[PDB]
């Protein structure tokens, strides 16, 4: 069965694309964007988080390019928000959440602030006059202070008024440092931004993950020493599980093979090893994760033995890998993944997909069946156009760019035989 | 009016399909497919039926090759009720109709058999690692019971032990088997499966129907000669009408064409019987049974000199009769086939799609308004896919095949030349 | 950002356009097509109107060859409708407005007849087999009592009779003419129609438009001169509002643009002005009536200074609008006129849609609320074809023949 | 086998159309264009004929369209010669024959007026700057001296002083007069053009023609009533050939078709005669001119019982007759039409193509072998623009027109 460039697929994934973008409008609130309920109504106790502003963002500046009327206000929303109450105007960079009333966490997260960067670049595509100004200013703070030149990797997190730096270092924000540095290198092609992306990787995957069976290690101390046993009493952290999160190993997997497509997009041969180790990935998250227990779905979780640990279904492990199973068909010709994406398609619309209240569950527990455990809440539609959008899209330039470029379906042009 | 081969037309035809995929999940009970009434509910009283089974496994193959996700669970599921409860472990084939608790019909028709033919063959299709075993036993079960290899014609029915045959033939199995036939070739490319098409439509149509003023005899004794009075006394049968039923005229004529198609597309010239005949089918199925009583729509069935007798508009002729037009339009480019296309489409939005309940009716009375006589509810959306999915794609290959292939909208100034 | 002439932009108005094709749909009566309310129900108080009948005669037609299953029939039944009640059969023409009664208002309004050309000009596109016939006559009654040979320009209304003419000269019917005189062309080809399409834009924008800085002065006496202070004491009229209604200056913009392509069509060099005056009206109406108020949108009237006078944002002015951005930024490729469309848009999905009870709102009060105060419920779709379908075609022919033609969607980045 | 729109055929045919477009450009000379023979020289005795300046005007604006440097200022030269030794500055009009030292054959000859016609509104399409004067200037002379308005049919020919018109009308000159009007129709969008094409066909060919088992009847007198015996002394005449010539017929057949898709262009349903004709001459040009006598290829007369009498195979009536074989096809969908145009493009390369001396030969004796007898040179590049464009464009707008809108290839299989 074919899919993947067929006219008929991608019109059913752009009209689910449309039921999402609708999802997250609910979620605007004066200081930018609010957390969504499983009926889509905002929790105004959760306030506004920078990761899910700097999300929103990015999301409708990919619905803006797509000629959706209105996400091009959310756009100027988002960018306003980045200037406004989220932005600290006394140490500079962003506050992690604060709401109408005032501040509520005045931490400088690393992971929120490479959404920032990210959100920032993908509104530049839109063509916003606030855009590039603002990531110019991000991509100050960023080198200022999450972007180390000693370590040549990325620093965690440091206190609001960026005294102290977290005594810990971690695949997760590295992960999505590589991510907004491709899309930053899409908007300005200062070459730095594919060389630390580069590099983040060489160091977490080709380095770590590869020696252990490709079960990512993502918890280090200041040295880069992997710590193994790092939230052992805490597993089910929504940011830092325990042991390997497998659904993070597969999401990594994707991130090379942008790299890959962007080396090839300036007609340099990339390195083998981007291939090779999103393969090795891939590979390693079906075997540890899919399944593993007598149901369908992927874990959330696993020892460094493989064995399940965190048993829930989370909703982004699976997206991620249908966007992995695409990314790794256009590089492989394999029907393989092709198959893995249909198979994973089939299981979202049976047991994810909430056309009752709208967007997607979440997260289940080991019988597929909606549960709160390890989130509360469908605050996200970001990681749904990994495998609503992305799809439609050749690998490089990245999604937001690929958008604006009007790249979408460009691909999709006797598929039973040769 | 230009709607065939338009993307504006064939872009409402994909959101209709799609609406009508809907329906007919809900229909998902553990022996297979149920039976779906007004409302989109089982009718558990009337149990999973074999025909309705397979015709679920064709059509969801059909959504499965769109890009659809869920569809390919349903093709799974099918592909497991042909291999469970409705398979008879004992003697072989399937039994017409089982229920939770066993058996309700254990009889081996023939009609249903040729639709369990086609539902595999487009199952092939989807690439499900168990579509071909499946089809390979049909096939074996066909050969073995069903296609007469001394009659070269289909036999009707027997019982659950293959003890004996049924003592008449039908035009209607038969119909079905040149249906299912077409698609077997498409995943085979043998050409047996065409001949015996070829040879099953000769016999009722180029024969029979084209010496009759193309009024398809659908009774047939087993030496097959015609039976022009069978079911007098029950004329508004399900399947076995007494007299002419128009809809079956119409629906013969596409199938001549499909085949037709099939044969130019391995550059051999087609008989030009097929395509005349096809012709005459479709020109005798409007003069005998559109709006012949001072309403639109078409009857149901007509008497040997084409009057009216059952005059119910139920929903399938109509169907088939646009699927028709197409296939007509296809070969002929006449444009006044795409005129009864656009009046038919313009009839079914009026009177038969249902957005309030789900699907479209099944059945209205000689006024057109919603009527329970012939039928019972809205089992089947298999129909629809003639006048829906059809319309987008070339003639050869098939329905499943073409859809599988990658050539929907294929053929999508048109005022002038 | 790219929207014009992408296929991502162009099915998002598709689906749009097919919500609004089923909101109209509740229109039909037995007499032709009545008013709908904001629900989508039928005001029955209101009648069955010759310009509402008219204008869901031409919005069908564009359906039916979008491949629209019913919308043929709903063609059909504005062509009875036009043959049946609101036809005078003694006098000739179409009555103003009738129910199920009989006549509500006899009277022979310029205005309306050009829609009723405008209707069965769209209806000839789909081949109804009574369309032609339907166009033949509607063209006798336009060139027997509208088109003045006399003055090249069109006369306003007249009496049941046809006996009496108003005292009265209308930039406002006249400019429907050149609409429905477009569409004419377009399927006959009788040169007269674009020449008095031509003829009548050069009065009424060509000189007095432009030289009043393309404000566009709607009401003359029988000598075709102004009458500036017309409506003095009723400003807010649905049809004749006093001063200036810049939504109708931008209108006529892009009705200009697809007399410059009919004209490009033939290979003949179009007259300069026609693009040039059409730029003007656009500027002129961001100038004087957009967000004019400390709020965004278009208000209804401005003073002969520019000043706002009724300041209700009435939707056919955005849809307008948007519609001659389309056209501007087809002839100039200067994406301000892109930009201009996408600002729009955005207001419109936030304050003028209506996914809850169908269709848009028809009027928001000068705080972009939903009210009621120039007009009365839903009664309109034509125009929203202006902003759903015209982006998607070419600008010659026009938009009924174009849609038959299978022009939709015929020409859909970020770098040279 | 399928040729017609593939791009495999279409390309073969772009291929062979450079190479003629090649030969056509050595007949320059300073007063228009000259006449070549069969090596591509000029035959400077010929001078410079009206007809072949008109035609060569018609060729370069197709190719100037295509892109091919060089081609417009082929235009350019041909408009300057419209304009310079050819045009009768006294009497108004163009002689017929001019050379570098004055007027040749100063007679007013109508089959080259309406080739004078046809070079203008081709010319128009190019955006040539002085195209549209000549266009003007042409249509007023053919309105004052060649359309008869009391007749409603074309004149023959004046003296240079259009002071009497000769006792004689013709079907040549009337079918080039109908091949000229459409384009000028294309260029105009104005009714009258094709209003008077179809009038003249009507006569011609669905009264006359039509009667006579499709046998064209191209002498008549001053009453319209045919002259049966005309030119019998001169049977094989260049232009008013004895009898029937059935090149001629299969011509009218492909124009008739030009006239129908003009017709539904407009949304207009074309009157059924035209294709009913177009067919009927077609079949008739089969029955009685292809391989009538033992050997392959269309005779150049025959008698008004069907039977050949100059058997000569000349080049124009197989190219005519192909692109007729396309224009039924376009309408019919019936591959009868197709294998007949294989056939033909088939004996076209065996017998008449000229790669060695370029071009193709203007005329075969009856056993297929290069002849001189009716014609000298080869001074035409004009027809094979029928069989080598035309089956790359629609049928409407014509040739110019389409090739310049951008049309070449747009409807470019073995099954259902
Ligand atoms: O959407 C939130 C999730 O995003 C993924 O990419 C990872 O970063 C997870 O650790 C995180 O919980
Ligand atoms: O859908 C069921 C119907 O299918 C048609 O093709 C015919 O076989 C009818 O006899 C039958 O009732
Ligand atoms: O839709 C109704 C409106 O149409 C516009 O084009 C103008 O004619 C207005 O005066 C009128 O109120
Ligand atoms: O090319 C010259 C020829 O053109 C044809 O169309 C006819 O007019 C002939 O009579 C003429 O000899």
């Amino acid at each position: 069965m074919k899919w993947f460039n067929t006219l008929s697929h991608n019109r059913w994934l752009e009209q689910e694309t449309d039921r999402i973008f609708n999802f997250g409008k609910n979620a605007v609130v004066p200081t930018g964007f609010g957390w969504l309920g499983n009926k889509g109504q905002i929790k105004e106790e959760m306030g506004t988080h920078l990761w899910i502003t700097a999300r929103m963002l990015h999301v409708y500046s990919v619905a803006a390019s797509m000629g959706r009327p209105g996400a091009y206000d959310l756009v100027d929303h988002g960018i306003k928000a980045m200037n406004g109450a989220l932005r600290d105007k006394k140490y500079g960079g962003w506050y992690a959440c604060v709401n109408d009333q005032g501040v509520v966490d005045a931490s400088k997260q690393g992971y929120q602030h490479f959404f920032a960067l990210l959100g920032a670049a993908s509104a530049v595509t839109t063509g916003h006059p606030e855009a590039r100004k603002l990531l110019d200013y991000t991509i100050e703070v960023i080198e200022k202070y999450f972007w180390s030149e000693e370590e040549q990797m990325c620093l965690e997190s440091w206190d609001e008024a960026f005294s102290q730096t977290e005594d810990y270092r971690g695949g997760n924000a590295n992960m999505h440092a590589v991510e907004a540095f491709l899309i930053v290198y899409d908007v300005t092609h200062d070459k730095k931004w594919l060389d630390r992306a580069l590099r983040i990787a060489s160091v977490i995957i080709h380095d770590v993950a590869r020696n252990g069976d490709y079960r990512v290690n993502e918890h280090f101390d200041s040295q880069w020493n992997p710590i193994r046993d790092y939230n052992k009493d805490n597993p089910a952290h929504r940011f830092r599980a325990y042991g390997g999160t497998p659904g993070a190993w597969i999401e990594w997997g994707r991130l090379m093979l942008h790299l890959h497509a962007a080396l090839e997009a300036r007609f340099e041969t990339p390195p083998a090893w981007l291939l090779e180790d999103a393969k090795g990935l891939f590979h390693a998250t079906i075997r540890d994760a899919w399944a593993p227990d007598g149901a369908d779905g992927f874990v959330y979780s696993v020892d460094w033995d493989g064995k399940p640990i965190v048993r829930e279904r989370v909703r982004w492990p699976i997206v991620e890998a249908m966007g992995t199973a695409y990314a790794l068909y256009t590089l492989t010709d394999d029907s393989q993944y092709e198959e893995w994406y249909q198979k994973w398609w089939d299981y979202c619309i049976k047991y994810l997909m909430d056309y009752e209240n709208g967007s997607w569950w979440q997260e289940l527990d080991a019988d597929n069946k909606v549960t709160t455990k390890v989130w509360d809440g469908k605050q996200d539609i970001y990681h749904l156009l990994h495998c609503l959008v992305i799809p439609r899209l050749p690998l490089a330039p990245g999604l937001a760019p690929a958008v604006a470029a009007g790249l979408l379906d460009i691909n999709a042009k006797h598929h039973h035989h040769h």
